[PDB]
């Protein structure tokens, strides 16, 4: 274990090496967020004289308690504050020019921070020989409020913050890269969830340009989240009347405490109420409009989804699990509104079990699939080369009841399954690590390559309208072509 | 002189004792209180906490009624009891080193027991095989294995298998957590005896335990033991919650109903066996002999066995077993064998000594414990598992010999605890039991470490197989022994 | 490196181990002498939640750089603070009851800490399998400025404090020792220079009494740096003057930046006006006298010194090296006074070189060896057990103009010879390691069984008033008898 | 290709730069800059920073006079110079490992020179032997060999010998640091030619030097080369003062004269070797030759040795040496062997061939460099150290081939430096040159890595002993003479002149 010593454009960084990997946590891509800068774009840090530490994570953003996962996991309560705004690199040495890899967690724009161990780095970067980096976001109010409105131009792109973080991160690595061993112009991104949603926007925002050139979009993409102007005004003001904020008033506003913000953000009730802004600058379009027209018809895109994505929910919620119809059908109408009746006796028919279980496919394919499938379609016809993948590898955990479920891929595509907590949420089952290497190194192909296509894996056709190729990661991998017709046909039918 | 040895769990720090020998941490918490909300819930990890906690008291036991059939012989002193009973206990030579673990799983029909009786001490086993040994409380009782699922509706999904997610949690803390206190988490053995080696038998079968332990040992106990249908599980559980006084449906009074009044309720269903381990679909998606012979376990390594006496022990509860023939013996045998009984009680007559009662205790031991045995070992001979088999033939001296190798004389010679308090009051006091204690206890070991129970002291230990059934004989002289239930298994196939 | 926790009376800390040894730096023995307890004598520090961070060295107490050893060696500056209190253990394993040896570092009551790495004692607990304590105390005027004339009673004992902090360090000791394997009852205390000045006070002072069983005194004696509290309330105007606060202004007294105690305490110009002060409440009596008195007839101790003590003041002064008499004269004058003259005679005609060179045993005899062998003289006529070496071995760096100077042995007796900056004092000659060997059993042996012998030295007998033997520290170490028998006679008449 | 490397000393981290294969990291400060009131002073570990200190750049030269000699043999322009000069400069694979290191003092009178010269570039012998390279700065001229004991008194003690304290200065900062760069402190090899030689000599006597380092190789040097009584560098030193201006005790115009005009103070004096290293007793508390013959160095493994025409070089400043005058080639000899000048010009007149200057050459080499090497390779002998022998035979054609195998000329072949820049000009281009020059490299390379020069190219070359007097000689055709000054050693016995 030894101290290594990089030199960025605003100072010099002393990280850690084993030897084989090398590691800088902590590192400022941006000046803090706080006073005059809360609620601000993002301004380039200050340069430091010194040499900096980067031995240590940074304070994750201000987030509410969001244990879902965490009680599952033994997972600890992060250490947040609203001076947030750091990554953490991965590479096996400052010396070369690899393919790097940007990652963008999920946790619906309000939770989660690149410093989680599941995100570690560390065997990418030995195993593909590539530079890993994962970033924090503002998350929340500080993030996502769109203050246009109530505070007026001043504010502008206020709804965008949490991605103008994840730009200035990209334009850092774009200017520093280069002094950890990456080349900046191999650059991948991917996320999971919010995650791949911030993937889906900054192929549609303009200033994220340039900036990669590959895509990777687990579980969720630009159809996932995106509010419009409109929407997200009226979702500011509930959370400024929770916050005690008039409009106009600009003290009041810097000077709230961060956590007021984050009680506030909960106090208007469960689901994604912050989120990405159509606001015509940061945003200019949405971003499935931004795919259709082809603006990503030079970015290479990788697109999947688990096969049971929405059986995470029934931890909070049992009744997936049950047959009881009132409140099975008041679940799939708040997602689905009018269609729910007809989609409905489609499901009910397929599958065996419980009327909760056959009904967890139907939301997985509203909120997952269907945005999925459109990133998938939008970027064949213009012509960009795509993959499409499938999750079917199932966790034994809670009597089986999650199968393959929402955010079980992480610990595969990262094989960090050893970290701490991720085999209380994958099981224990030996098959589990021949599995990950199968999706990790497809992963590392894609990044290097453009082509996710490894010795491992079966031949894994480009998706195309025609066949509809998709790659199935099981204990025995299968590509299957059209495994949604069915479906894809009826909610255009319903 | 007795020093702290203070280690750290994910969760916090622990503060355990040592001799200098040996440590011990008792009442380590490995998951959350099931109380309130929480109660007829899945276990979850425990809250993390600074500062240094205290590990040199045991925890209390879950919520149960007195067993005075074990009691009376043993000192039996009433445990201490709570609902926040989720607590266990580790034993080894020191925090550094990465020894091989054994996880012992009580016995005591779902109801009773906990990992603090004295005669489950790991200190002798740590001492003896260099291993780290923990043993581990589950919720019992209807806390632990109600099917509330028809009552309550799927919020109680697995709430007939609740005792047996609190088993997989305390091997997903020690998988996580045992490396601090010196063991090899790669290298887990389960050992269990009686509604334990029930337990252990649902382990092999279900699929979230996968992986969390390489190695397995029964005793006195099968996967076929205590098992209920979902629908033998509802009906059970609407009898529990009449006697409760909670309505179905009535999520109010099940949370605020104490935690003595859902031990009194299932006392008052009357003896036996009510709960057990469900094939619920999820926790336990098959019965766990399907799973076996499906090749559920073909990976795991078994140690599978009975005392030669078994059933004698229960003929302490009832008379009639030691008396004279009766049509209510033959009522007895029949609720276990149904139509079969018949046919068994006569081949059964005319085999042993002593009253018609008495040659009708091995009858009901092959029934419930024989049976599951062989069928557990010939499972795993099938699959290709690694297989050994045993018969404890030790006999104690108490009650003028009745009781012979019955239920329950094993354990304190697998953990050489003969001079727990009151243990020679049940295996007597003659010193050739030393002999036989060791015997077992360094066969036990050495399967925990190398998965292979044979070892100096012993004579040749054949691996069981289909063709000789080969049974390691614990005796005074051990010796092996091949198919010694070939004629009992070929009548009870004969009939049902 | 794996952490190791201990529980404290006030709490627990969290340390590292190699498996072979476990430290734990930074252990607070005395709650922080800042604002009110400014000042004022240590009180046991606040009992804490949780698992208190001891991987990491406390600050050092507020002092001037002195760049003696420090320019020569190149050691970084001490990060310092006034909350200062804290002490560093280094023990085999936490289960045990070994014998403790605690360090009291020196820097004339002025400068150091207990975090410099020469005084690392992993060596010491490896190799002796005992527990090693350093330990900072108050230096400069936070620790002994005399202030009981100035701001009156409310100060009494302020021209001791330091000796107090020492004191609660080793009281901190016996109630808390035994959770990280140490046994309370078997204590030596064990300090260099104005160290081994602070164990000189230490046996006189009547609080110390049952903190500890035996003692080695490196350098110093209580004949070193002891003052009257006459002249220490003078020195103390002079430092209050500097510092522009008025006696009896409270405020303005806790008012002071803590470096502004350090600079006035400079300005004061060179020397040390600074040390512990026979108060008549702490120390009543003069150390030499109590010991005189039988005070210390119970403990057993270890005294020595360097052959060419003096040699290291040569670096900053180069008049030593040179022949010129008039300044070297001066310098003789200002410490022996009117006995000068004759003296510097007896030392010109003996040895040989400059008149400088030989001068230089003229100061280190009147500096070391005399506060030396009147502490040895004293404990032999009561009859408590002691013995006295010489260290020889001479440092070949700048010339071989320091010899075997002062502060030498520190790395020898330590076993930190390869410690960073080390070397540089001590020279590379492959040599050093068997010497420092010697010296340091000797000094795990005196630990352990209150006898220095060990199978690598000669016999060594016990200094008494007929032979006076010393052990001789060097190469091929050997016994003299009355090696200072010239001086004695010539310093006498 | 080329990237940068950050490495931390004790003192703060460093800036270098790598291609790959090497990494080089120059002007690492190893002390305190010795200026103003630490001028005359002994070095100083520096003084701690933070941040990246730049360490892409050479460190300025100690103040020197020119040298002609050198400069129109070579191309290299005048050297950038300072005061501030106390700079080291360090070739390696890689930071991580631990390494043999090869530690260069540079020879040039104790007057010029630097470490920075591009011949003594340590890239070749890092990337063949796989070492770590170090060459250094010590103080040069009147700054760094001026004895002021006298004059101003003991605040000037060891003043005569202040270079050698840096050299002592530099490996106490290798001790210390090179671990960061991918050396092994514990073997360390200290090299050097000519008056680096006769300061490595010294190094082997001085006390404050011991263990420092294992092994040493003195080429066209010794012990013997430049040292100066006491009471011989007092006189110097006054003359020195006198032409700066300064007088005895005025510690005013000893710190504020300019750097430079000591350098032309010195030059005043005239040509020869004025300054070198005083037995002022301390430092160096006897002679070096004497400290050799008591065993000071019986530890320390030597290889030495000299060139076949070492003192030909120096006609190119003195044509009479080309001459046939008796009376001037007389006063020459009389200089350096004094009364014996009269037995040996008739011993080396009838010797060798050409006018009788050019056969009283070797004479003079015999006197300077030969001498002093048997003398070093003899006690080491005696005193049990192990010691190997060598004679570079390499001839330069230039200049007629009056050069022949002169001094410095093994320098490149040693460093593989044949082809940076100018050496052409020196040695010659014919296409044997690289064989000899493998055959010194890896011999180098060896010895500090094993301590034995034995290498595949090289014929079997025996431990140098008083007996066979073995002596590896360097030529296209490698071969091993026994006693090839046999000759000369009796009749310079007899001479009482060695």
């Amino acid at each position: 274990l030894h101290d290594v010593i990089v030199e960025t454009r605003y100072g010099a960084v002393r990280g850690r090496s084993d030897g084989t990997v090398c590691v800088w946590k902590g590192v400022p891509f941006a000046r803090p967020p706080v006073g005059p800068l809360r609620f601000r774009p993002p301004e380039p840090p200050e340069p430091w004289s010194g040499v900096r530490d980067a031995t240590r994570f940074g304070p994750a953003s201000v987030q509410p308690e969001d244990r879902l996962i965490s009680n599952l996991t033994g997972g600890a309560t992060l250490p947040q504050d609203e001076d947030c705004l750091y990554l953490n690199i991965w590479s096996p040495s400052p010396d070369g020019r690899r393919p790097v890899m940007v990652w963008i967690h999920g946790g619906a724009y309000l939770t989660g921070a690149g410093s989680i161990p599941w995100y570690d780095g560390t065997a990418l970067a030995r195993e593909g020989d590539v530079v890993v980096v994962t970033l924090n976001y503002r998350l929340g109010a500080l993030g996502f409020l769109y203050l246009e409105d109530a505070f007026g131009p001043e504010f502008t792109g206020s709804g965008n913050l949490g991605i103008l973080d994840q730009i200035a991160a990209l334009r850092w690595v774009r200017e520093n890269i280069a002094a950890f061993g990456g080349d900046p112009d191999r650059v991948t991104i991917f996320g999971e969830s919010a995650g791949a949603g911030s993937v889906g926007v900054l192929l549609a925002a303009p200033a994220a340009r340039g900036l990669f050139h590959r895509a990777i979009l687990q579980s969720g993409s630009g159809a996932l989240g995106v509010r419009t102007a409109a929407s997200a005004a009226r979702v500011a003001a509930r959370v400024l009347q929770h916050a005690g904020v008039e409009p106009g008033d600009r003290e009041a506003l810097r000077s709230l405490p961060a956590r007021a913000w984050a009680n506030a953000v909960a106090a208007l009730g469960p689901g994604l109420p912050l989120g990405p802004v159509v606001d015509g600058t940061v945003l200019p379009e949405h971003p499935m409009a931004a795919l259709a027209r082809g603006a990503a018809r030079d970015v290479a895109v990788l697109v999947g989804v688990n096969k049971d994505e929405y059986n995470l929910f029934a931890l909070q919620d049992p009744a997936w699990l049950g047959d009881d119809e009132a409140a099975l059908r008041q679940r799939v109408e708040a997602v689905v509104g009018p269609a729910a009746g007809r989609l409905i006796e489609f499901y009910r028919s397929r599958g065996e079990g419980s009327l909760g279980r056959r009904l967890l496919p139907l939301m997985s394919y509203a909120v997952f699939v269907r945005g999925m499938l459109a990133t998938a379609d939008a970027q064949a016809r213009v012509g960009a080369p795509v993959w499409a993948y499938r999750f079917d590898f199932e966790t034994p955990v809670l009597g089986g009841v999650l199968g393959a479920c929402h955010a079980l891929e992480i610990p595969f595509v990262f094989n960090t399954l050893d970290r701490a907590g991720a085999d209380r949420f994958t099981g224990t089952a030996p098959e589990r690590y021949a599995v990950a290497q199968a999706m990790h190194r497809a992963w590392i192909a894609f990044a290097r390559e453009g082509n996710p296509q490894h010795d491992g894996l079966p031949e894994w056709p480009r998706y195309d309208l025609e066949e509809r190729a998709v790659m199935v990661f099981a204990v025995e991998p299968r590509v299957e072509r059209d495994p949604w017709r069915a479906e894809r046909e009826v909610w255009a039918a319903a």
